[PDB]
């Protein structure tokens, strides 16, 4: 694997070209975006895309998001797009919002998992956009991690997971949001939120008033305490019988000195928490503890995506009442 360091905000186009040549040659390139790093291949090349599944050891029926750098490309991969969706795509892209649309015959089965639809987004990251532009083709690209590990948000995460398994890894620093793009299905009416992300429910509702609102997790047991009023008592109860690691905001650090802590960021900035979430899950597994205990966060804005990933990462081991401790431990 060639690891190429490229400045994320002013990328050296010559370095981008090295990676684009690999994409055009049917190879795989891991690269940063504003959400998480993605592992990409030419979206029109089914055989190249199968290499993404092989590298991640991913079940072949879990479809891939296609990344485009301009609107001409949107029409190469999707069709029968509603006028309103097109107008909105033009104001939200490049950005962390993925649309599920009807696919064209140029999108291979390897990308869509046989579905009649294709998920597409335009990444708000200079390296991703330039990689796509120089490759001259849309790039299919799920998160760049091994199958059960948390989505990567920094180059080192990708290296640890995929070094030796992919052709190129672009080391472009830490990703901006740290959580995967919001996914909305607009082939159905009203549209449906398939995955919360950096593009908020609050904003989607202003654009799609009718929208309907319905594992990458650590291996160490992880409990999520959604009720902040019982957090201290839950920690006291559990730390008596277990070696614990607390995933918490810096504002609660002093309250728990003596116990292993994984600081997520500040309560006053949920984007900080979102940015450090997946790497905090990785840290949990590096530590040698019996269980991680994460505190809940507000669901305003990106808080909703934070909680969605946390619930899943905890295998839905949620503590809302102190007596719930009986259920999951
Ligand atoms: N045509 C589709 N219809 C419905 N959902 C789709 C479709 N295409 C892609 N998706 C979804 O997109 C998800 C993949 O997101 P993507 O970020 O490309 O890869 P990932 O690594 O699976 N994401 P994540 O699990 O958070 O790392 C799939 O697991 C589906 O949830
Ligand atoms: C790689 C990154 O773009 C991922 N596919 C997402 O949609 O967040």
């Amino acid at each position: 694997t060639q690891i190429i360091k490229i400045d994320p905000l002013n990328p050296e186009i010559d370095k981008i070209k090295i990676a684009a040549d690999v994409i055009r040659n049917g190879g795989t390139v891991a690269f940063p975006t504003e959400t998480v790093y993605g592992l990409g291949a030419n979206a029109f090349d089914g055989n190249a895309c199968l290499k993404i599944f092989q590298a991640k050891n991913r079940p072949v029926d879990n479809p891939l998001i296609v990344h485009i750098a301009d609107f001409n490309q949107l029409f190469e991969v999707a069709k029968d797009i509603p006028d309103k969706v097109l107008e909105i795509a033009q104001i939200v892209w490049p950005g962390p919002l993925t649309f599920v649309l009807k696919k064209t015959e140029r999108v291979p089965k390897e990308v869509t998992a046989g579905l009649d639809t294709v998920a597409v987004r335009m990444p708000a990251h200079p390296i991703a956009l330039q990689l796509i532009r120089e490759s001259g083709v849309p790039i299919a690209a799920p998160s760049a991690n091994l199958a059960t590990r948390p989505s990567p948000t920094k180059a080192e995460d990708v290296i640890v997971d995929l070094n030796g398994r992919v052709d190129v890894i672009i080391d472009g620093g830490h990703t901006f949001f740290g959580v995967e793009s919001t996914i909305i299905n607009v082939t159905v009416e009203p549209p449906v939120l398939l995955r919360p992300g950096p593009f908020t429910i609050e904003e989607l509702k202003k654009l799609f008033g009718e929208i309907v609102i319905p594992h990458y997790a650590p291996n160490t047991r992880l409990l999520l305490v959604e009720n902040r009023n019982i957090f201290k008592d839950v920690v006291s109860l559990l730390s008596k019988k277990y070696k614990v690691a607390l995933l918490i905001p810096k504002e609660l650090s002093k309250e728990f000195e003596g116990l292993q802590q994984i600081i997520l960021g500040s309560d006053e900035n949920l984007y900080e928490v979102a940015r450090n979430l997946f790497d905090s899950f990785r840290e949990l597994d590096k530590l040698n503890v019996d269980l991680g205990i994460m505190i809940g966060f507000p669901e305003r804005g990106i808080g909703f995506a934070i909680m969605n990933r946390a619930r899943k990462a905890s295998g839905f081991s949620i503590i809302k009442a102190i007596s719930d401790v009986y259920k999951y431990v």
